[PDB]
């Protein structure tokens, strides 16, 4: 047979920190640290299906912040796909796991996860994680 309930999801790991006004948050976060969060994520989780991840994306964003005394946001991230993943519940022989996009995101990134509504700049914990579906329907198989 085929499974053709399974779907994509865009995974993201932020880390949102703020640094004297005079420093630059390249002296950081750089792209081999971020690539080292990406390295640490769960992939064998009970819903992952085939096919792994992408290839991570690190970014570094930097803002001066009205709000603070003299210091600028640093938005430190790293972005991929998991290709496949269950939805529903799913049994594994042994317990459910809930496939959903915020306890998968949670399990895998391993930080609290924000839906997309709400902006970095209204987020006040310093790490945590954003997954939302970017395709339904997909194999759960590589074939
Ligand atoms: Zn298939
Ligand atoms: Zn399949
Ligand atoms: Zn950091
Ligand atoms: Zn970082």
């Amino acid at each position: 047979g085929h499974m053709l309930d399974c779907k994509a999801v865009a995974l993201k790991w932020v880390h949102q920190f703020r640094i004297p006004g005079g420093d630059n948050c390249n002296f950081y976060c750089s792209y081999d640290s971020l690539y080292q969060q990406f390295n640490l994520w769960k992939k064998n989780d009970a819903c992952q299906g085939a096919d792994g991840f992408s290839t991570a994306i690190p970014k570094i964003q930097e803002a001066p912040c009205s709000d603070c005394p003299g210091s600028k946001t640093c938005i430190c991230s790293v972005q991929a796909t998991a290709w496949r993943v269950r939805n529903g519940k799913w049994f594994d022989g042994q317990q459910w796991f809930d496939c959903d996009v915020k306890p998968y995101t949670e399990r895998v990134l391993g930080r609290r996860w924000y839906d997309e509504s709400e902006a970095d700049k209204d987020i006040y914990v310093g790490y945590y994680s954003r997954g939302f579906i970017s395709n339904d329907n997909v194999h759960c198989g590589s074939q």
